[PDB]
């Protein structure tokens, strides 16, 4: 019946984008509502609020901005997994394990400065190569990342793979590296598997800059699938809760990989722990916790590590799983971080509307009309069944 999801997440699909659409129509009639007549202002999950004016207009300019993204990501048929948490978890020793090759540079000491994407060479002319892009092409990163085509070389330096030690830690020079690699039967390899497009992001690590964790925070909302990794020993920690908090805005679901427990005396009241916060941060993850939390030790520094073929039964369950996740469930995987952000600022606006009409005519009419509009809107939204 894969039949079946296909025409399940295409008919999805088509009933987001037309959500997206409308309640973006919503945003701009409270833009240009709030400049002529300011409005008045529980709490509320996506809006965060002469000064309330500003802020407001730079609230809905956000808000506009994420849409956009959501917009972008639903359109685009290929999967994007962020593999971020704190510095030195192992984000980078988890995507080698993923590739099952030390490709990515893993390191005791502070490594991953430049995000590093890896995608099948298939995008590249079938072409083993990095291609770094250099951060003096644009005036911010995104709009660098954003202008960078393949078919014009000023926008980026082609390096080798083994040169990825050298280039990861050159934040203050490029933007992202792409690294274009081949794979290995296809029902093994995740990257190219002949059904859904997918690209790891190694992100850097969180808890290191003030500038570097506006960048992580940034990204999040440019790519589908998160992979918090979890240093067993401190759990999670402040720096990783504001991200987690700001990021469950829109992705109702994310993967928890918890590194380095076999380091871990109190294995179990440290396991009791980290559930705990999830539950707390992430209650669907909870819910679904044996799909979603995993406990992987696997690294290739403490006793290529990564090819050999030895048993790893918690690392094969947490490969399973991302496999069923970013694969037969689309519109789960791919979806539902549109639904999920569109049925909280709804509810936004609701309460907006709300302490708005009753308590100049003009307003009272303009606010009466948006409550039953996006009332009847969040409606059509939670009528989008994705658990298909
Ligand atoms: N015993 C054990 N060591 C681990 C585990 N995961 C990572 N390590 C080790 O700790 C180091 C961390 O690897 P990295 O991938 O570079 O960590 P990171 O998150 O990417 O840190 P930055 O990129 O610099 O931000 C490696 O040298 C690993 O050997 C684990 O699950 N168990
Ligand atoms: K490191
Ligand atoms: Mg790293």
């Amino acid at each position: 019946s894969s039949q079946l999801s296909q025409w399940n997440y295409n008919n999805n699909r088509v009933l987001l984008k037309r959500s997206i659409l409308k309640t973006q129509a919503f945003m701009d009639q409270l833009q240009e509502e709030n400049n002529i007549r300011p409005i008045f202002i529980e709490k509320l999950h996506v809006l965060q609020l002469k000064a309330l004016s500003k802020l407001f207009h730079s609230q809905i300019v956000s808000v506009t901005n994420h849409l956009n993204a959501l917009k972008k990501r639903v359109d685009d048929v290929s999967s994007k997994v962020f593999i971020t948490g704190d510095v030195n978890t192992g984000k980078s020793a988890l995507c080698n394990s993923l590739l099952k090759q030390r490709l990515l540079p893993e390191d005791q000491l502070p490594c991953t400065n430049v995000f590093s994407e890896i995608l099948e060479a298939r995008e590249n002319d079938g072409i083993e190569e990095v291609h770094a892009i250099p951060l003096n092409i644009a005036p911010t990163l995104k709009e660098a990342i954003d202008m960078y085509s393949i078919q014009n070389p000023k926008t980026y330096e082609i390096h080798t793979l083994k040169e990825l030690p050298d280039l990861v830690p050159q934040n203050g020079k490029y933007a992202l590296l792409k690294i274009y690699i081949k794979d290995r039967p296809a029902s093994t390899s995740l990257l190219r598997n002949g059904t859904v497009d997918i690209s790891l992001i190694d992100s850097p690590g969180l808890n290191m800059d003030s500038l570097q964790t506006a960048e992580v925070m940034s990204r999040q909302e440019e790519i589908d699938l998160v992979i918090f990794v979890v240093n067993a020993e401190n759990q999670l920690t402040l720096s990783a809760k504001e991200f987690i908090s700001l990021a469950s805005r829109e992705k109702k679901l994310m993967f928890f990989v918890v590194k380095k427990f076999d380091k871990i005396r109190d294995k179990q009241r440290c396991k009791e722990l980290i559930l705990k916060q999830i539950r707390d941060l992430s209650p669907e993850t909870y819910k679904r916790a044996a799909d979603f939390v995993h406990f992987v030790s696997k690294n290739g520094d403490e006793l290529d590590p990564y090819s050999s073929s030895d048993p790893d039964p918690d690392f094969d369950s947490l490969e399973d799983s991302l496999r069923n996740f970013v694969l037969k469930k689309r519109s789960l995987s791919k979806l539902l971080p549109a639904k999920t952000y569109l049925s909280k600022l709804l509810s936004d606006i609701i309460m907006i509307s709300k302490s708005n009409m009753k308590m100049n005519l003009l307003s009272i009419k303009f606010f009466q009309s948006l409550y039953e509009g996006t009332v009847a809107q969040k409606l059509m939204v939670e009528e989008i069944n994705l658990d298909i």
